[PDB]
């Protein structure tokens, strides 16, 4: 139930920002989601991938400028 959840926020003009988030898996995840949303204005739309490596679950999240 309780996960770690690692971001990696990859936006457009080349930078990256990582942030990481533990809790219950099904509240944590839609939380960071929400997250995400507050960054298109400044920052475009956003598509994300996942992957569960080594138990931790790891978003990349692109943001498209």
């Amino acid at each position: 139930e309780e996960v770690t959840i690692k971001a990696n926020l990859i936006f457009a003009n080349g930078s990256t920002q990582t942030a990481e988030f533990k809790g219950t898996k099904e509240k944590a995840l839609s939380e960071v989601l929400a997250y995400a949303d507050t960054l298109k204005k400044d920052n475009g739309e956003w598509t994300i991938d996942k992957r569960v490596t080594n138990g931790v679950i790891i978003l990349n999240i692109k943001f498209a400028g």
